[PDB]
């Protein structure tokens, strides 16, 4: 039911690894799309725009989702490709941020339908701890490895 | 739940008015007992044209925009004083929903944030005391240790970095999707002190 505890001895090595783990809990709890998150992206002007995607597929070279290339934030990506995803596993006391750049999959990812990848720059995990106060970890991508930080809540 | 997501939606539907079916749908997931119903991600951007994003509670709303407290020293704080531009998304896919916001985030005045943080329980009063939100920490035993500490505190005194922001209607999207159907979209544009209401394609 509830899961206690987020401390730096815990941390994997591979960010991945922790999001797995969480990623598999929640569909155990069986949370309504497990798989779903809040894409953000900016327009010409600066102006953030939202909306849930699927997470078709993951690995250390990105995170995935389809939609359709005449969509509107097909538009943003090309213009810009800075992007966030968010995972709303609150229902569990849980977030997950990915930062990155989205890059259009190549036409063979198996006509307007298509699909992204988003670089893993940086993973943040929060999650909701003792006395109102959350643990929080950010992983940022630096010169092949990864740099770790608490982070206050 | 499904007594909520089953109908389609229709321009017939919609009050002219958007926080009306906001508030309705805001109930629902109340009453459908979702969790955190007024849980929304506010989405930022940097300096460089990167968007941030992070879960906040909804505290207030009306027409004037949609409010939530924040540690103002925090990176969304900081990120919006360079560009007040931001996103909030309501996260109902449970019930088959989204809705987002667009506007610009202002600054509650200082009396605002006076009556807000009153009303809240002297616990959640101490809290507000505890972190410098987003800042790098060696450890857990820093905040946990300042926690404890702030147990020595009685009339609550208010941080001057615990604040809020009010995010202006620009635009609202209300998403009406489900299982096997093309999904039902509409977005409210704020123009000429009324609202330009328009169905989007899925
Ligand atoms: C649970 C859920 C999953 C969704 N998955 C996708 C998806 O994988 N791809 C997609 O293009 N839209 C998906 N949508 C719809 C989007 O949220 C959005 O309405 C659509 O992509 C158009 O966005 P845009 O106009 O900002 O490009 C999903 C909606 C929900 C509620
Ligand atoms: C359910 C839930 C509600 C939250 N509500 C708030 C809130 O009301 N205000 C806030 O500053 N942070 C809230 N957070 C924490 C933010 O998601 C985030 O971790 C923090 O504010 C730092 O964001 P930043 O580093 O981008 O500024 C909440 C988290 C969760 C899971
Ligand atoms: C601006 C606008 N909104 C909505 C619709 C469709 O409304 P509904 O399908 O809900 O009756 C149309 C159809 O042309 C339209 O032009």
């Amino acid at each position: 039911y509830t899961k206690g505890g987020l401390r730096r001895r815990d941390l994997p090595a591979d960010p991945l690894t922790l999001f797995e783990r969480w990623l598999s809990q929640a569909c155990e709890a069986k949370l309504a799309d497990p798989t779903a998150m809040v894409v953000a992206t900016v327009d010409e002007h600066g102006q953030p725009y939202q909306r849930i995607v699927l997470l078709i597929h993951y690995d250390e070279k990105g995170m995935v989702f389809y939609t359709n290339l005449g969509s509107r934030k097909a538009h943003q990506i090309e213009n810009n490709p800075r992007v966030s995803l968010l995972f709303p596993w609150h229902t569990l006391e849980r977030q997950v941020m990915v930062i990155g750049k989205a890059e259009r999959l190549s036409t063979l990812e198996v006509s307007f339908w298509g699909g992204f990848r988003v670089s893993l720059e940086q993973i943040e995990f929060w999650q909701g701890g003792e006395h109102r106060l959350a643990d929080r970890f950010l992983y940022q991508r630096e010169n092949d490895a990864w740099k770790i930080d608490r982070l206050a809540p």
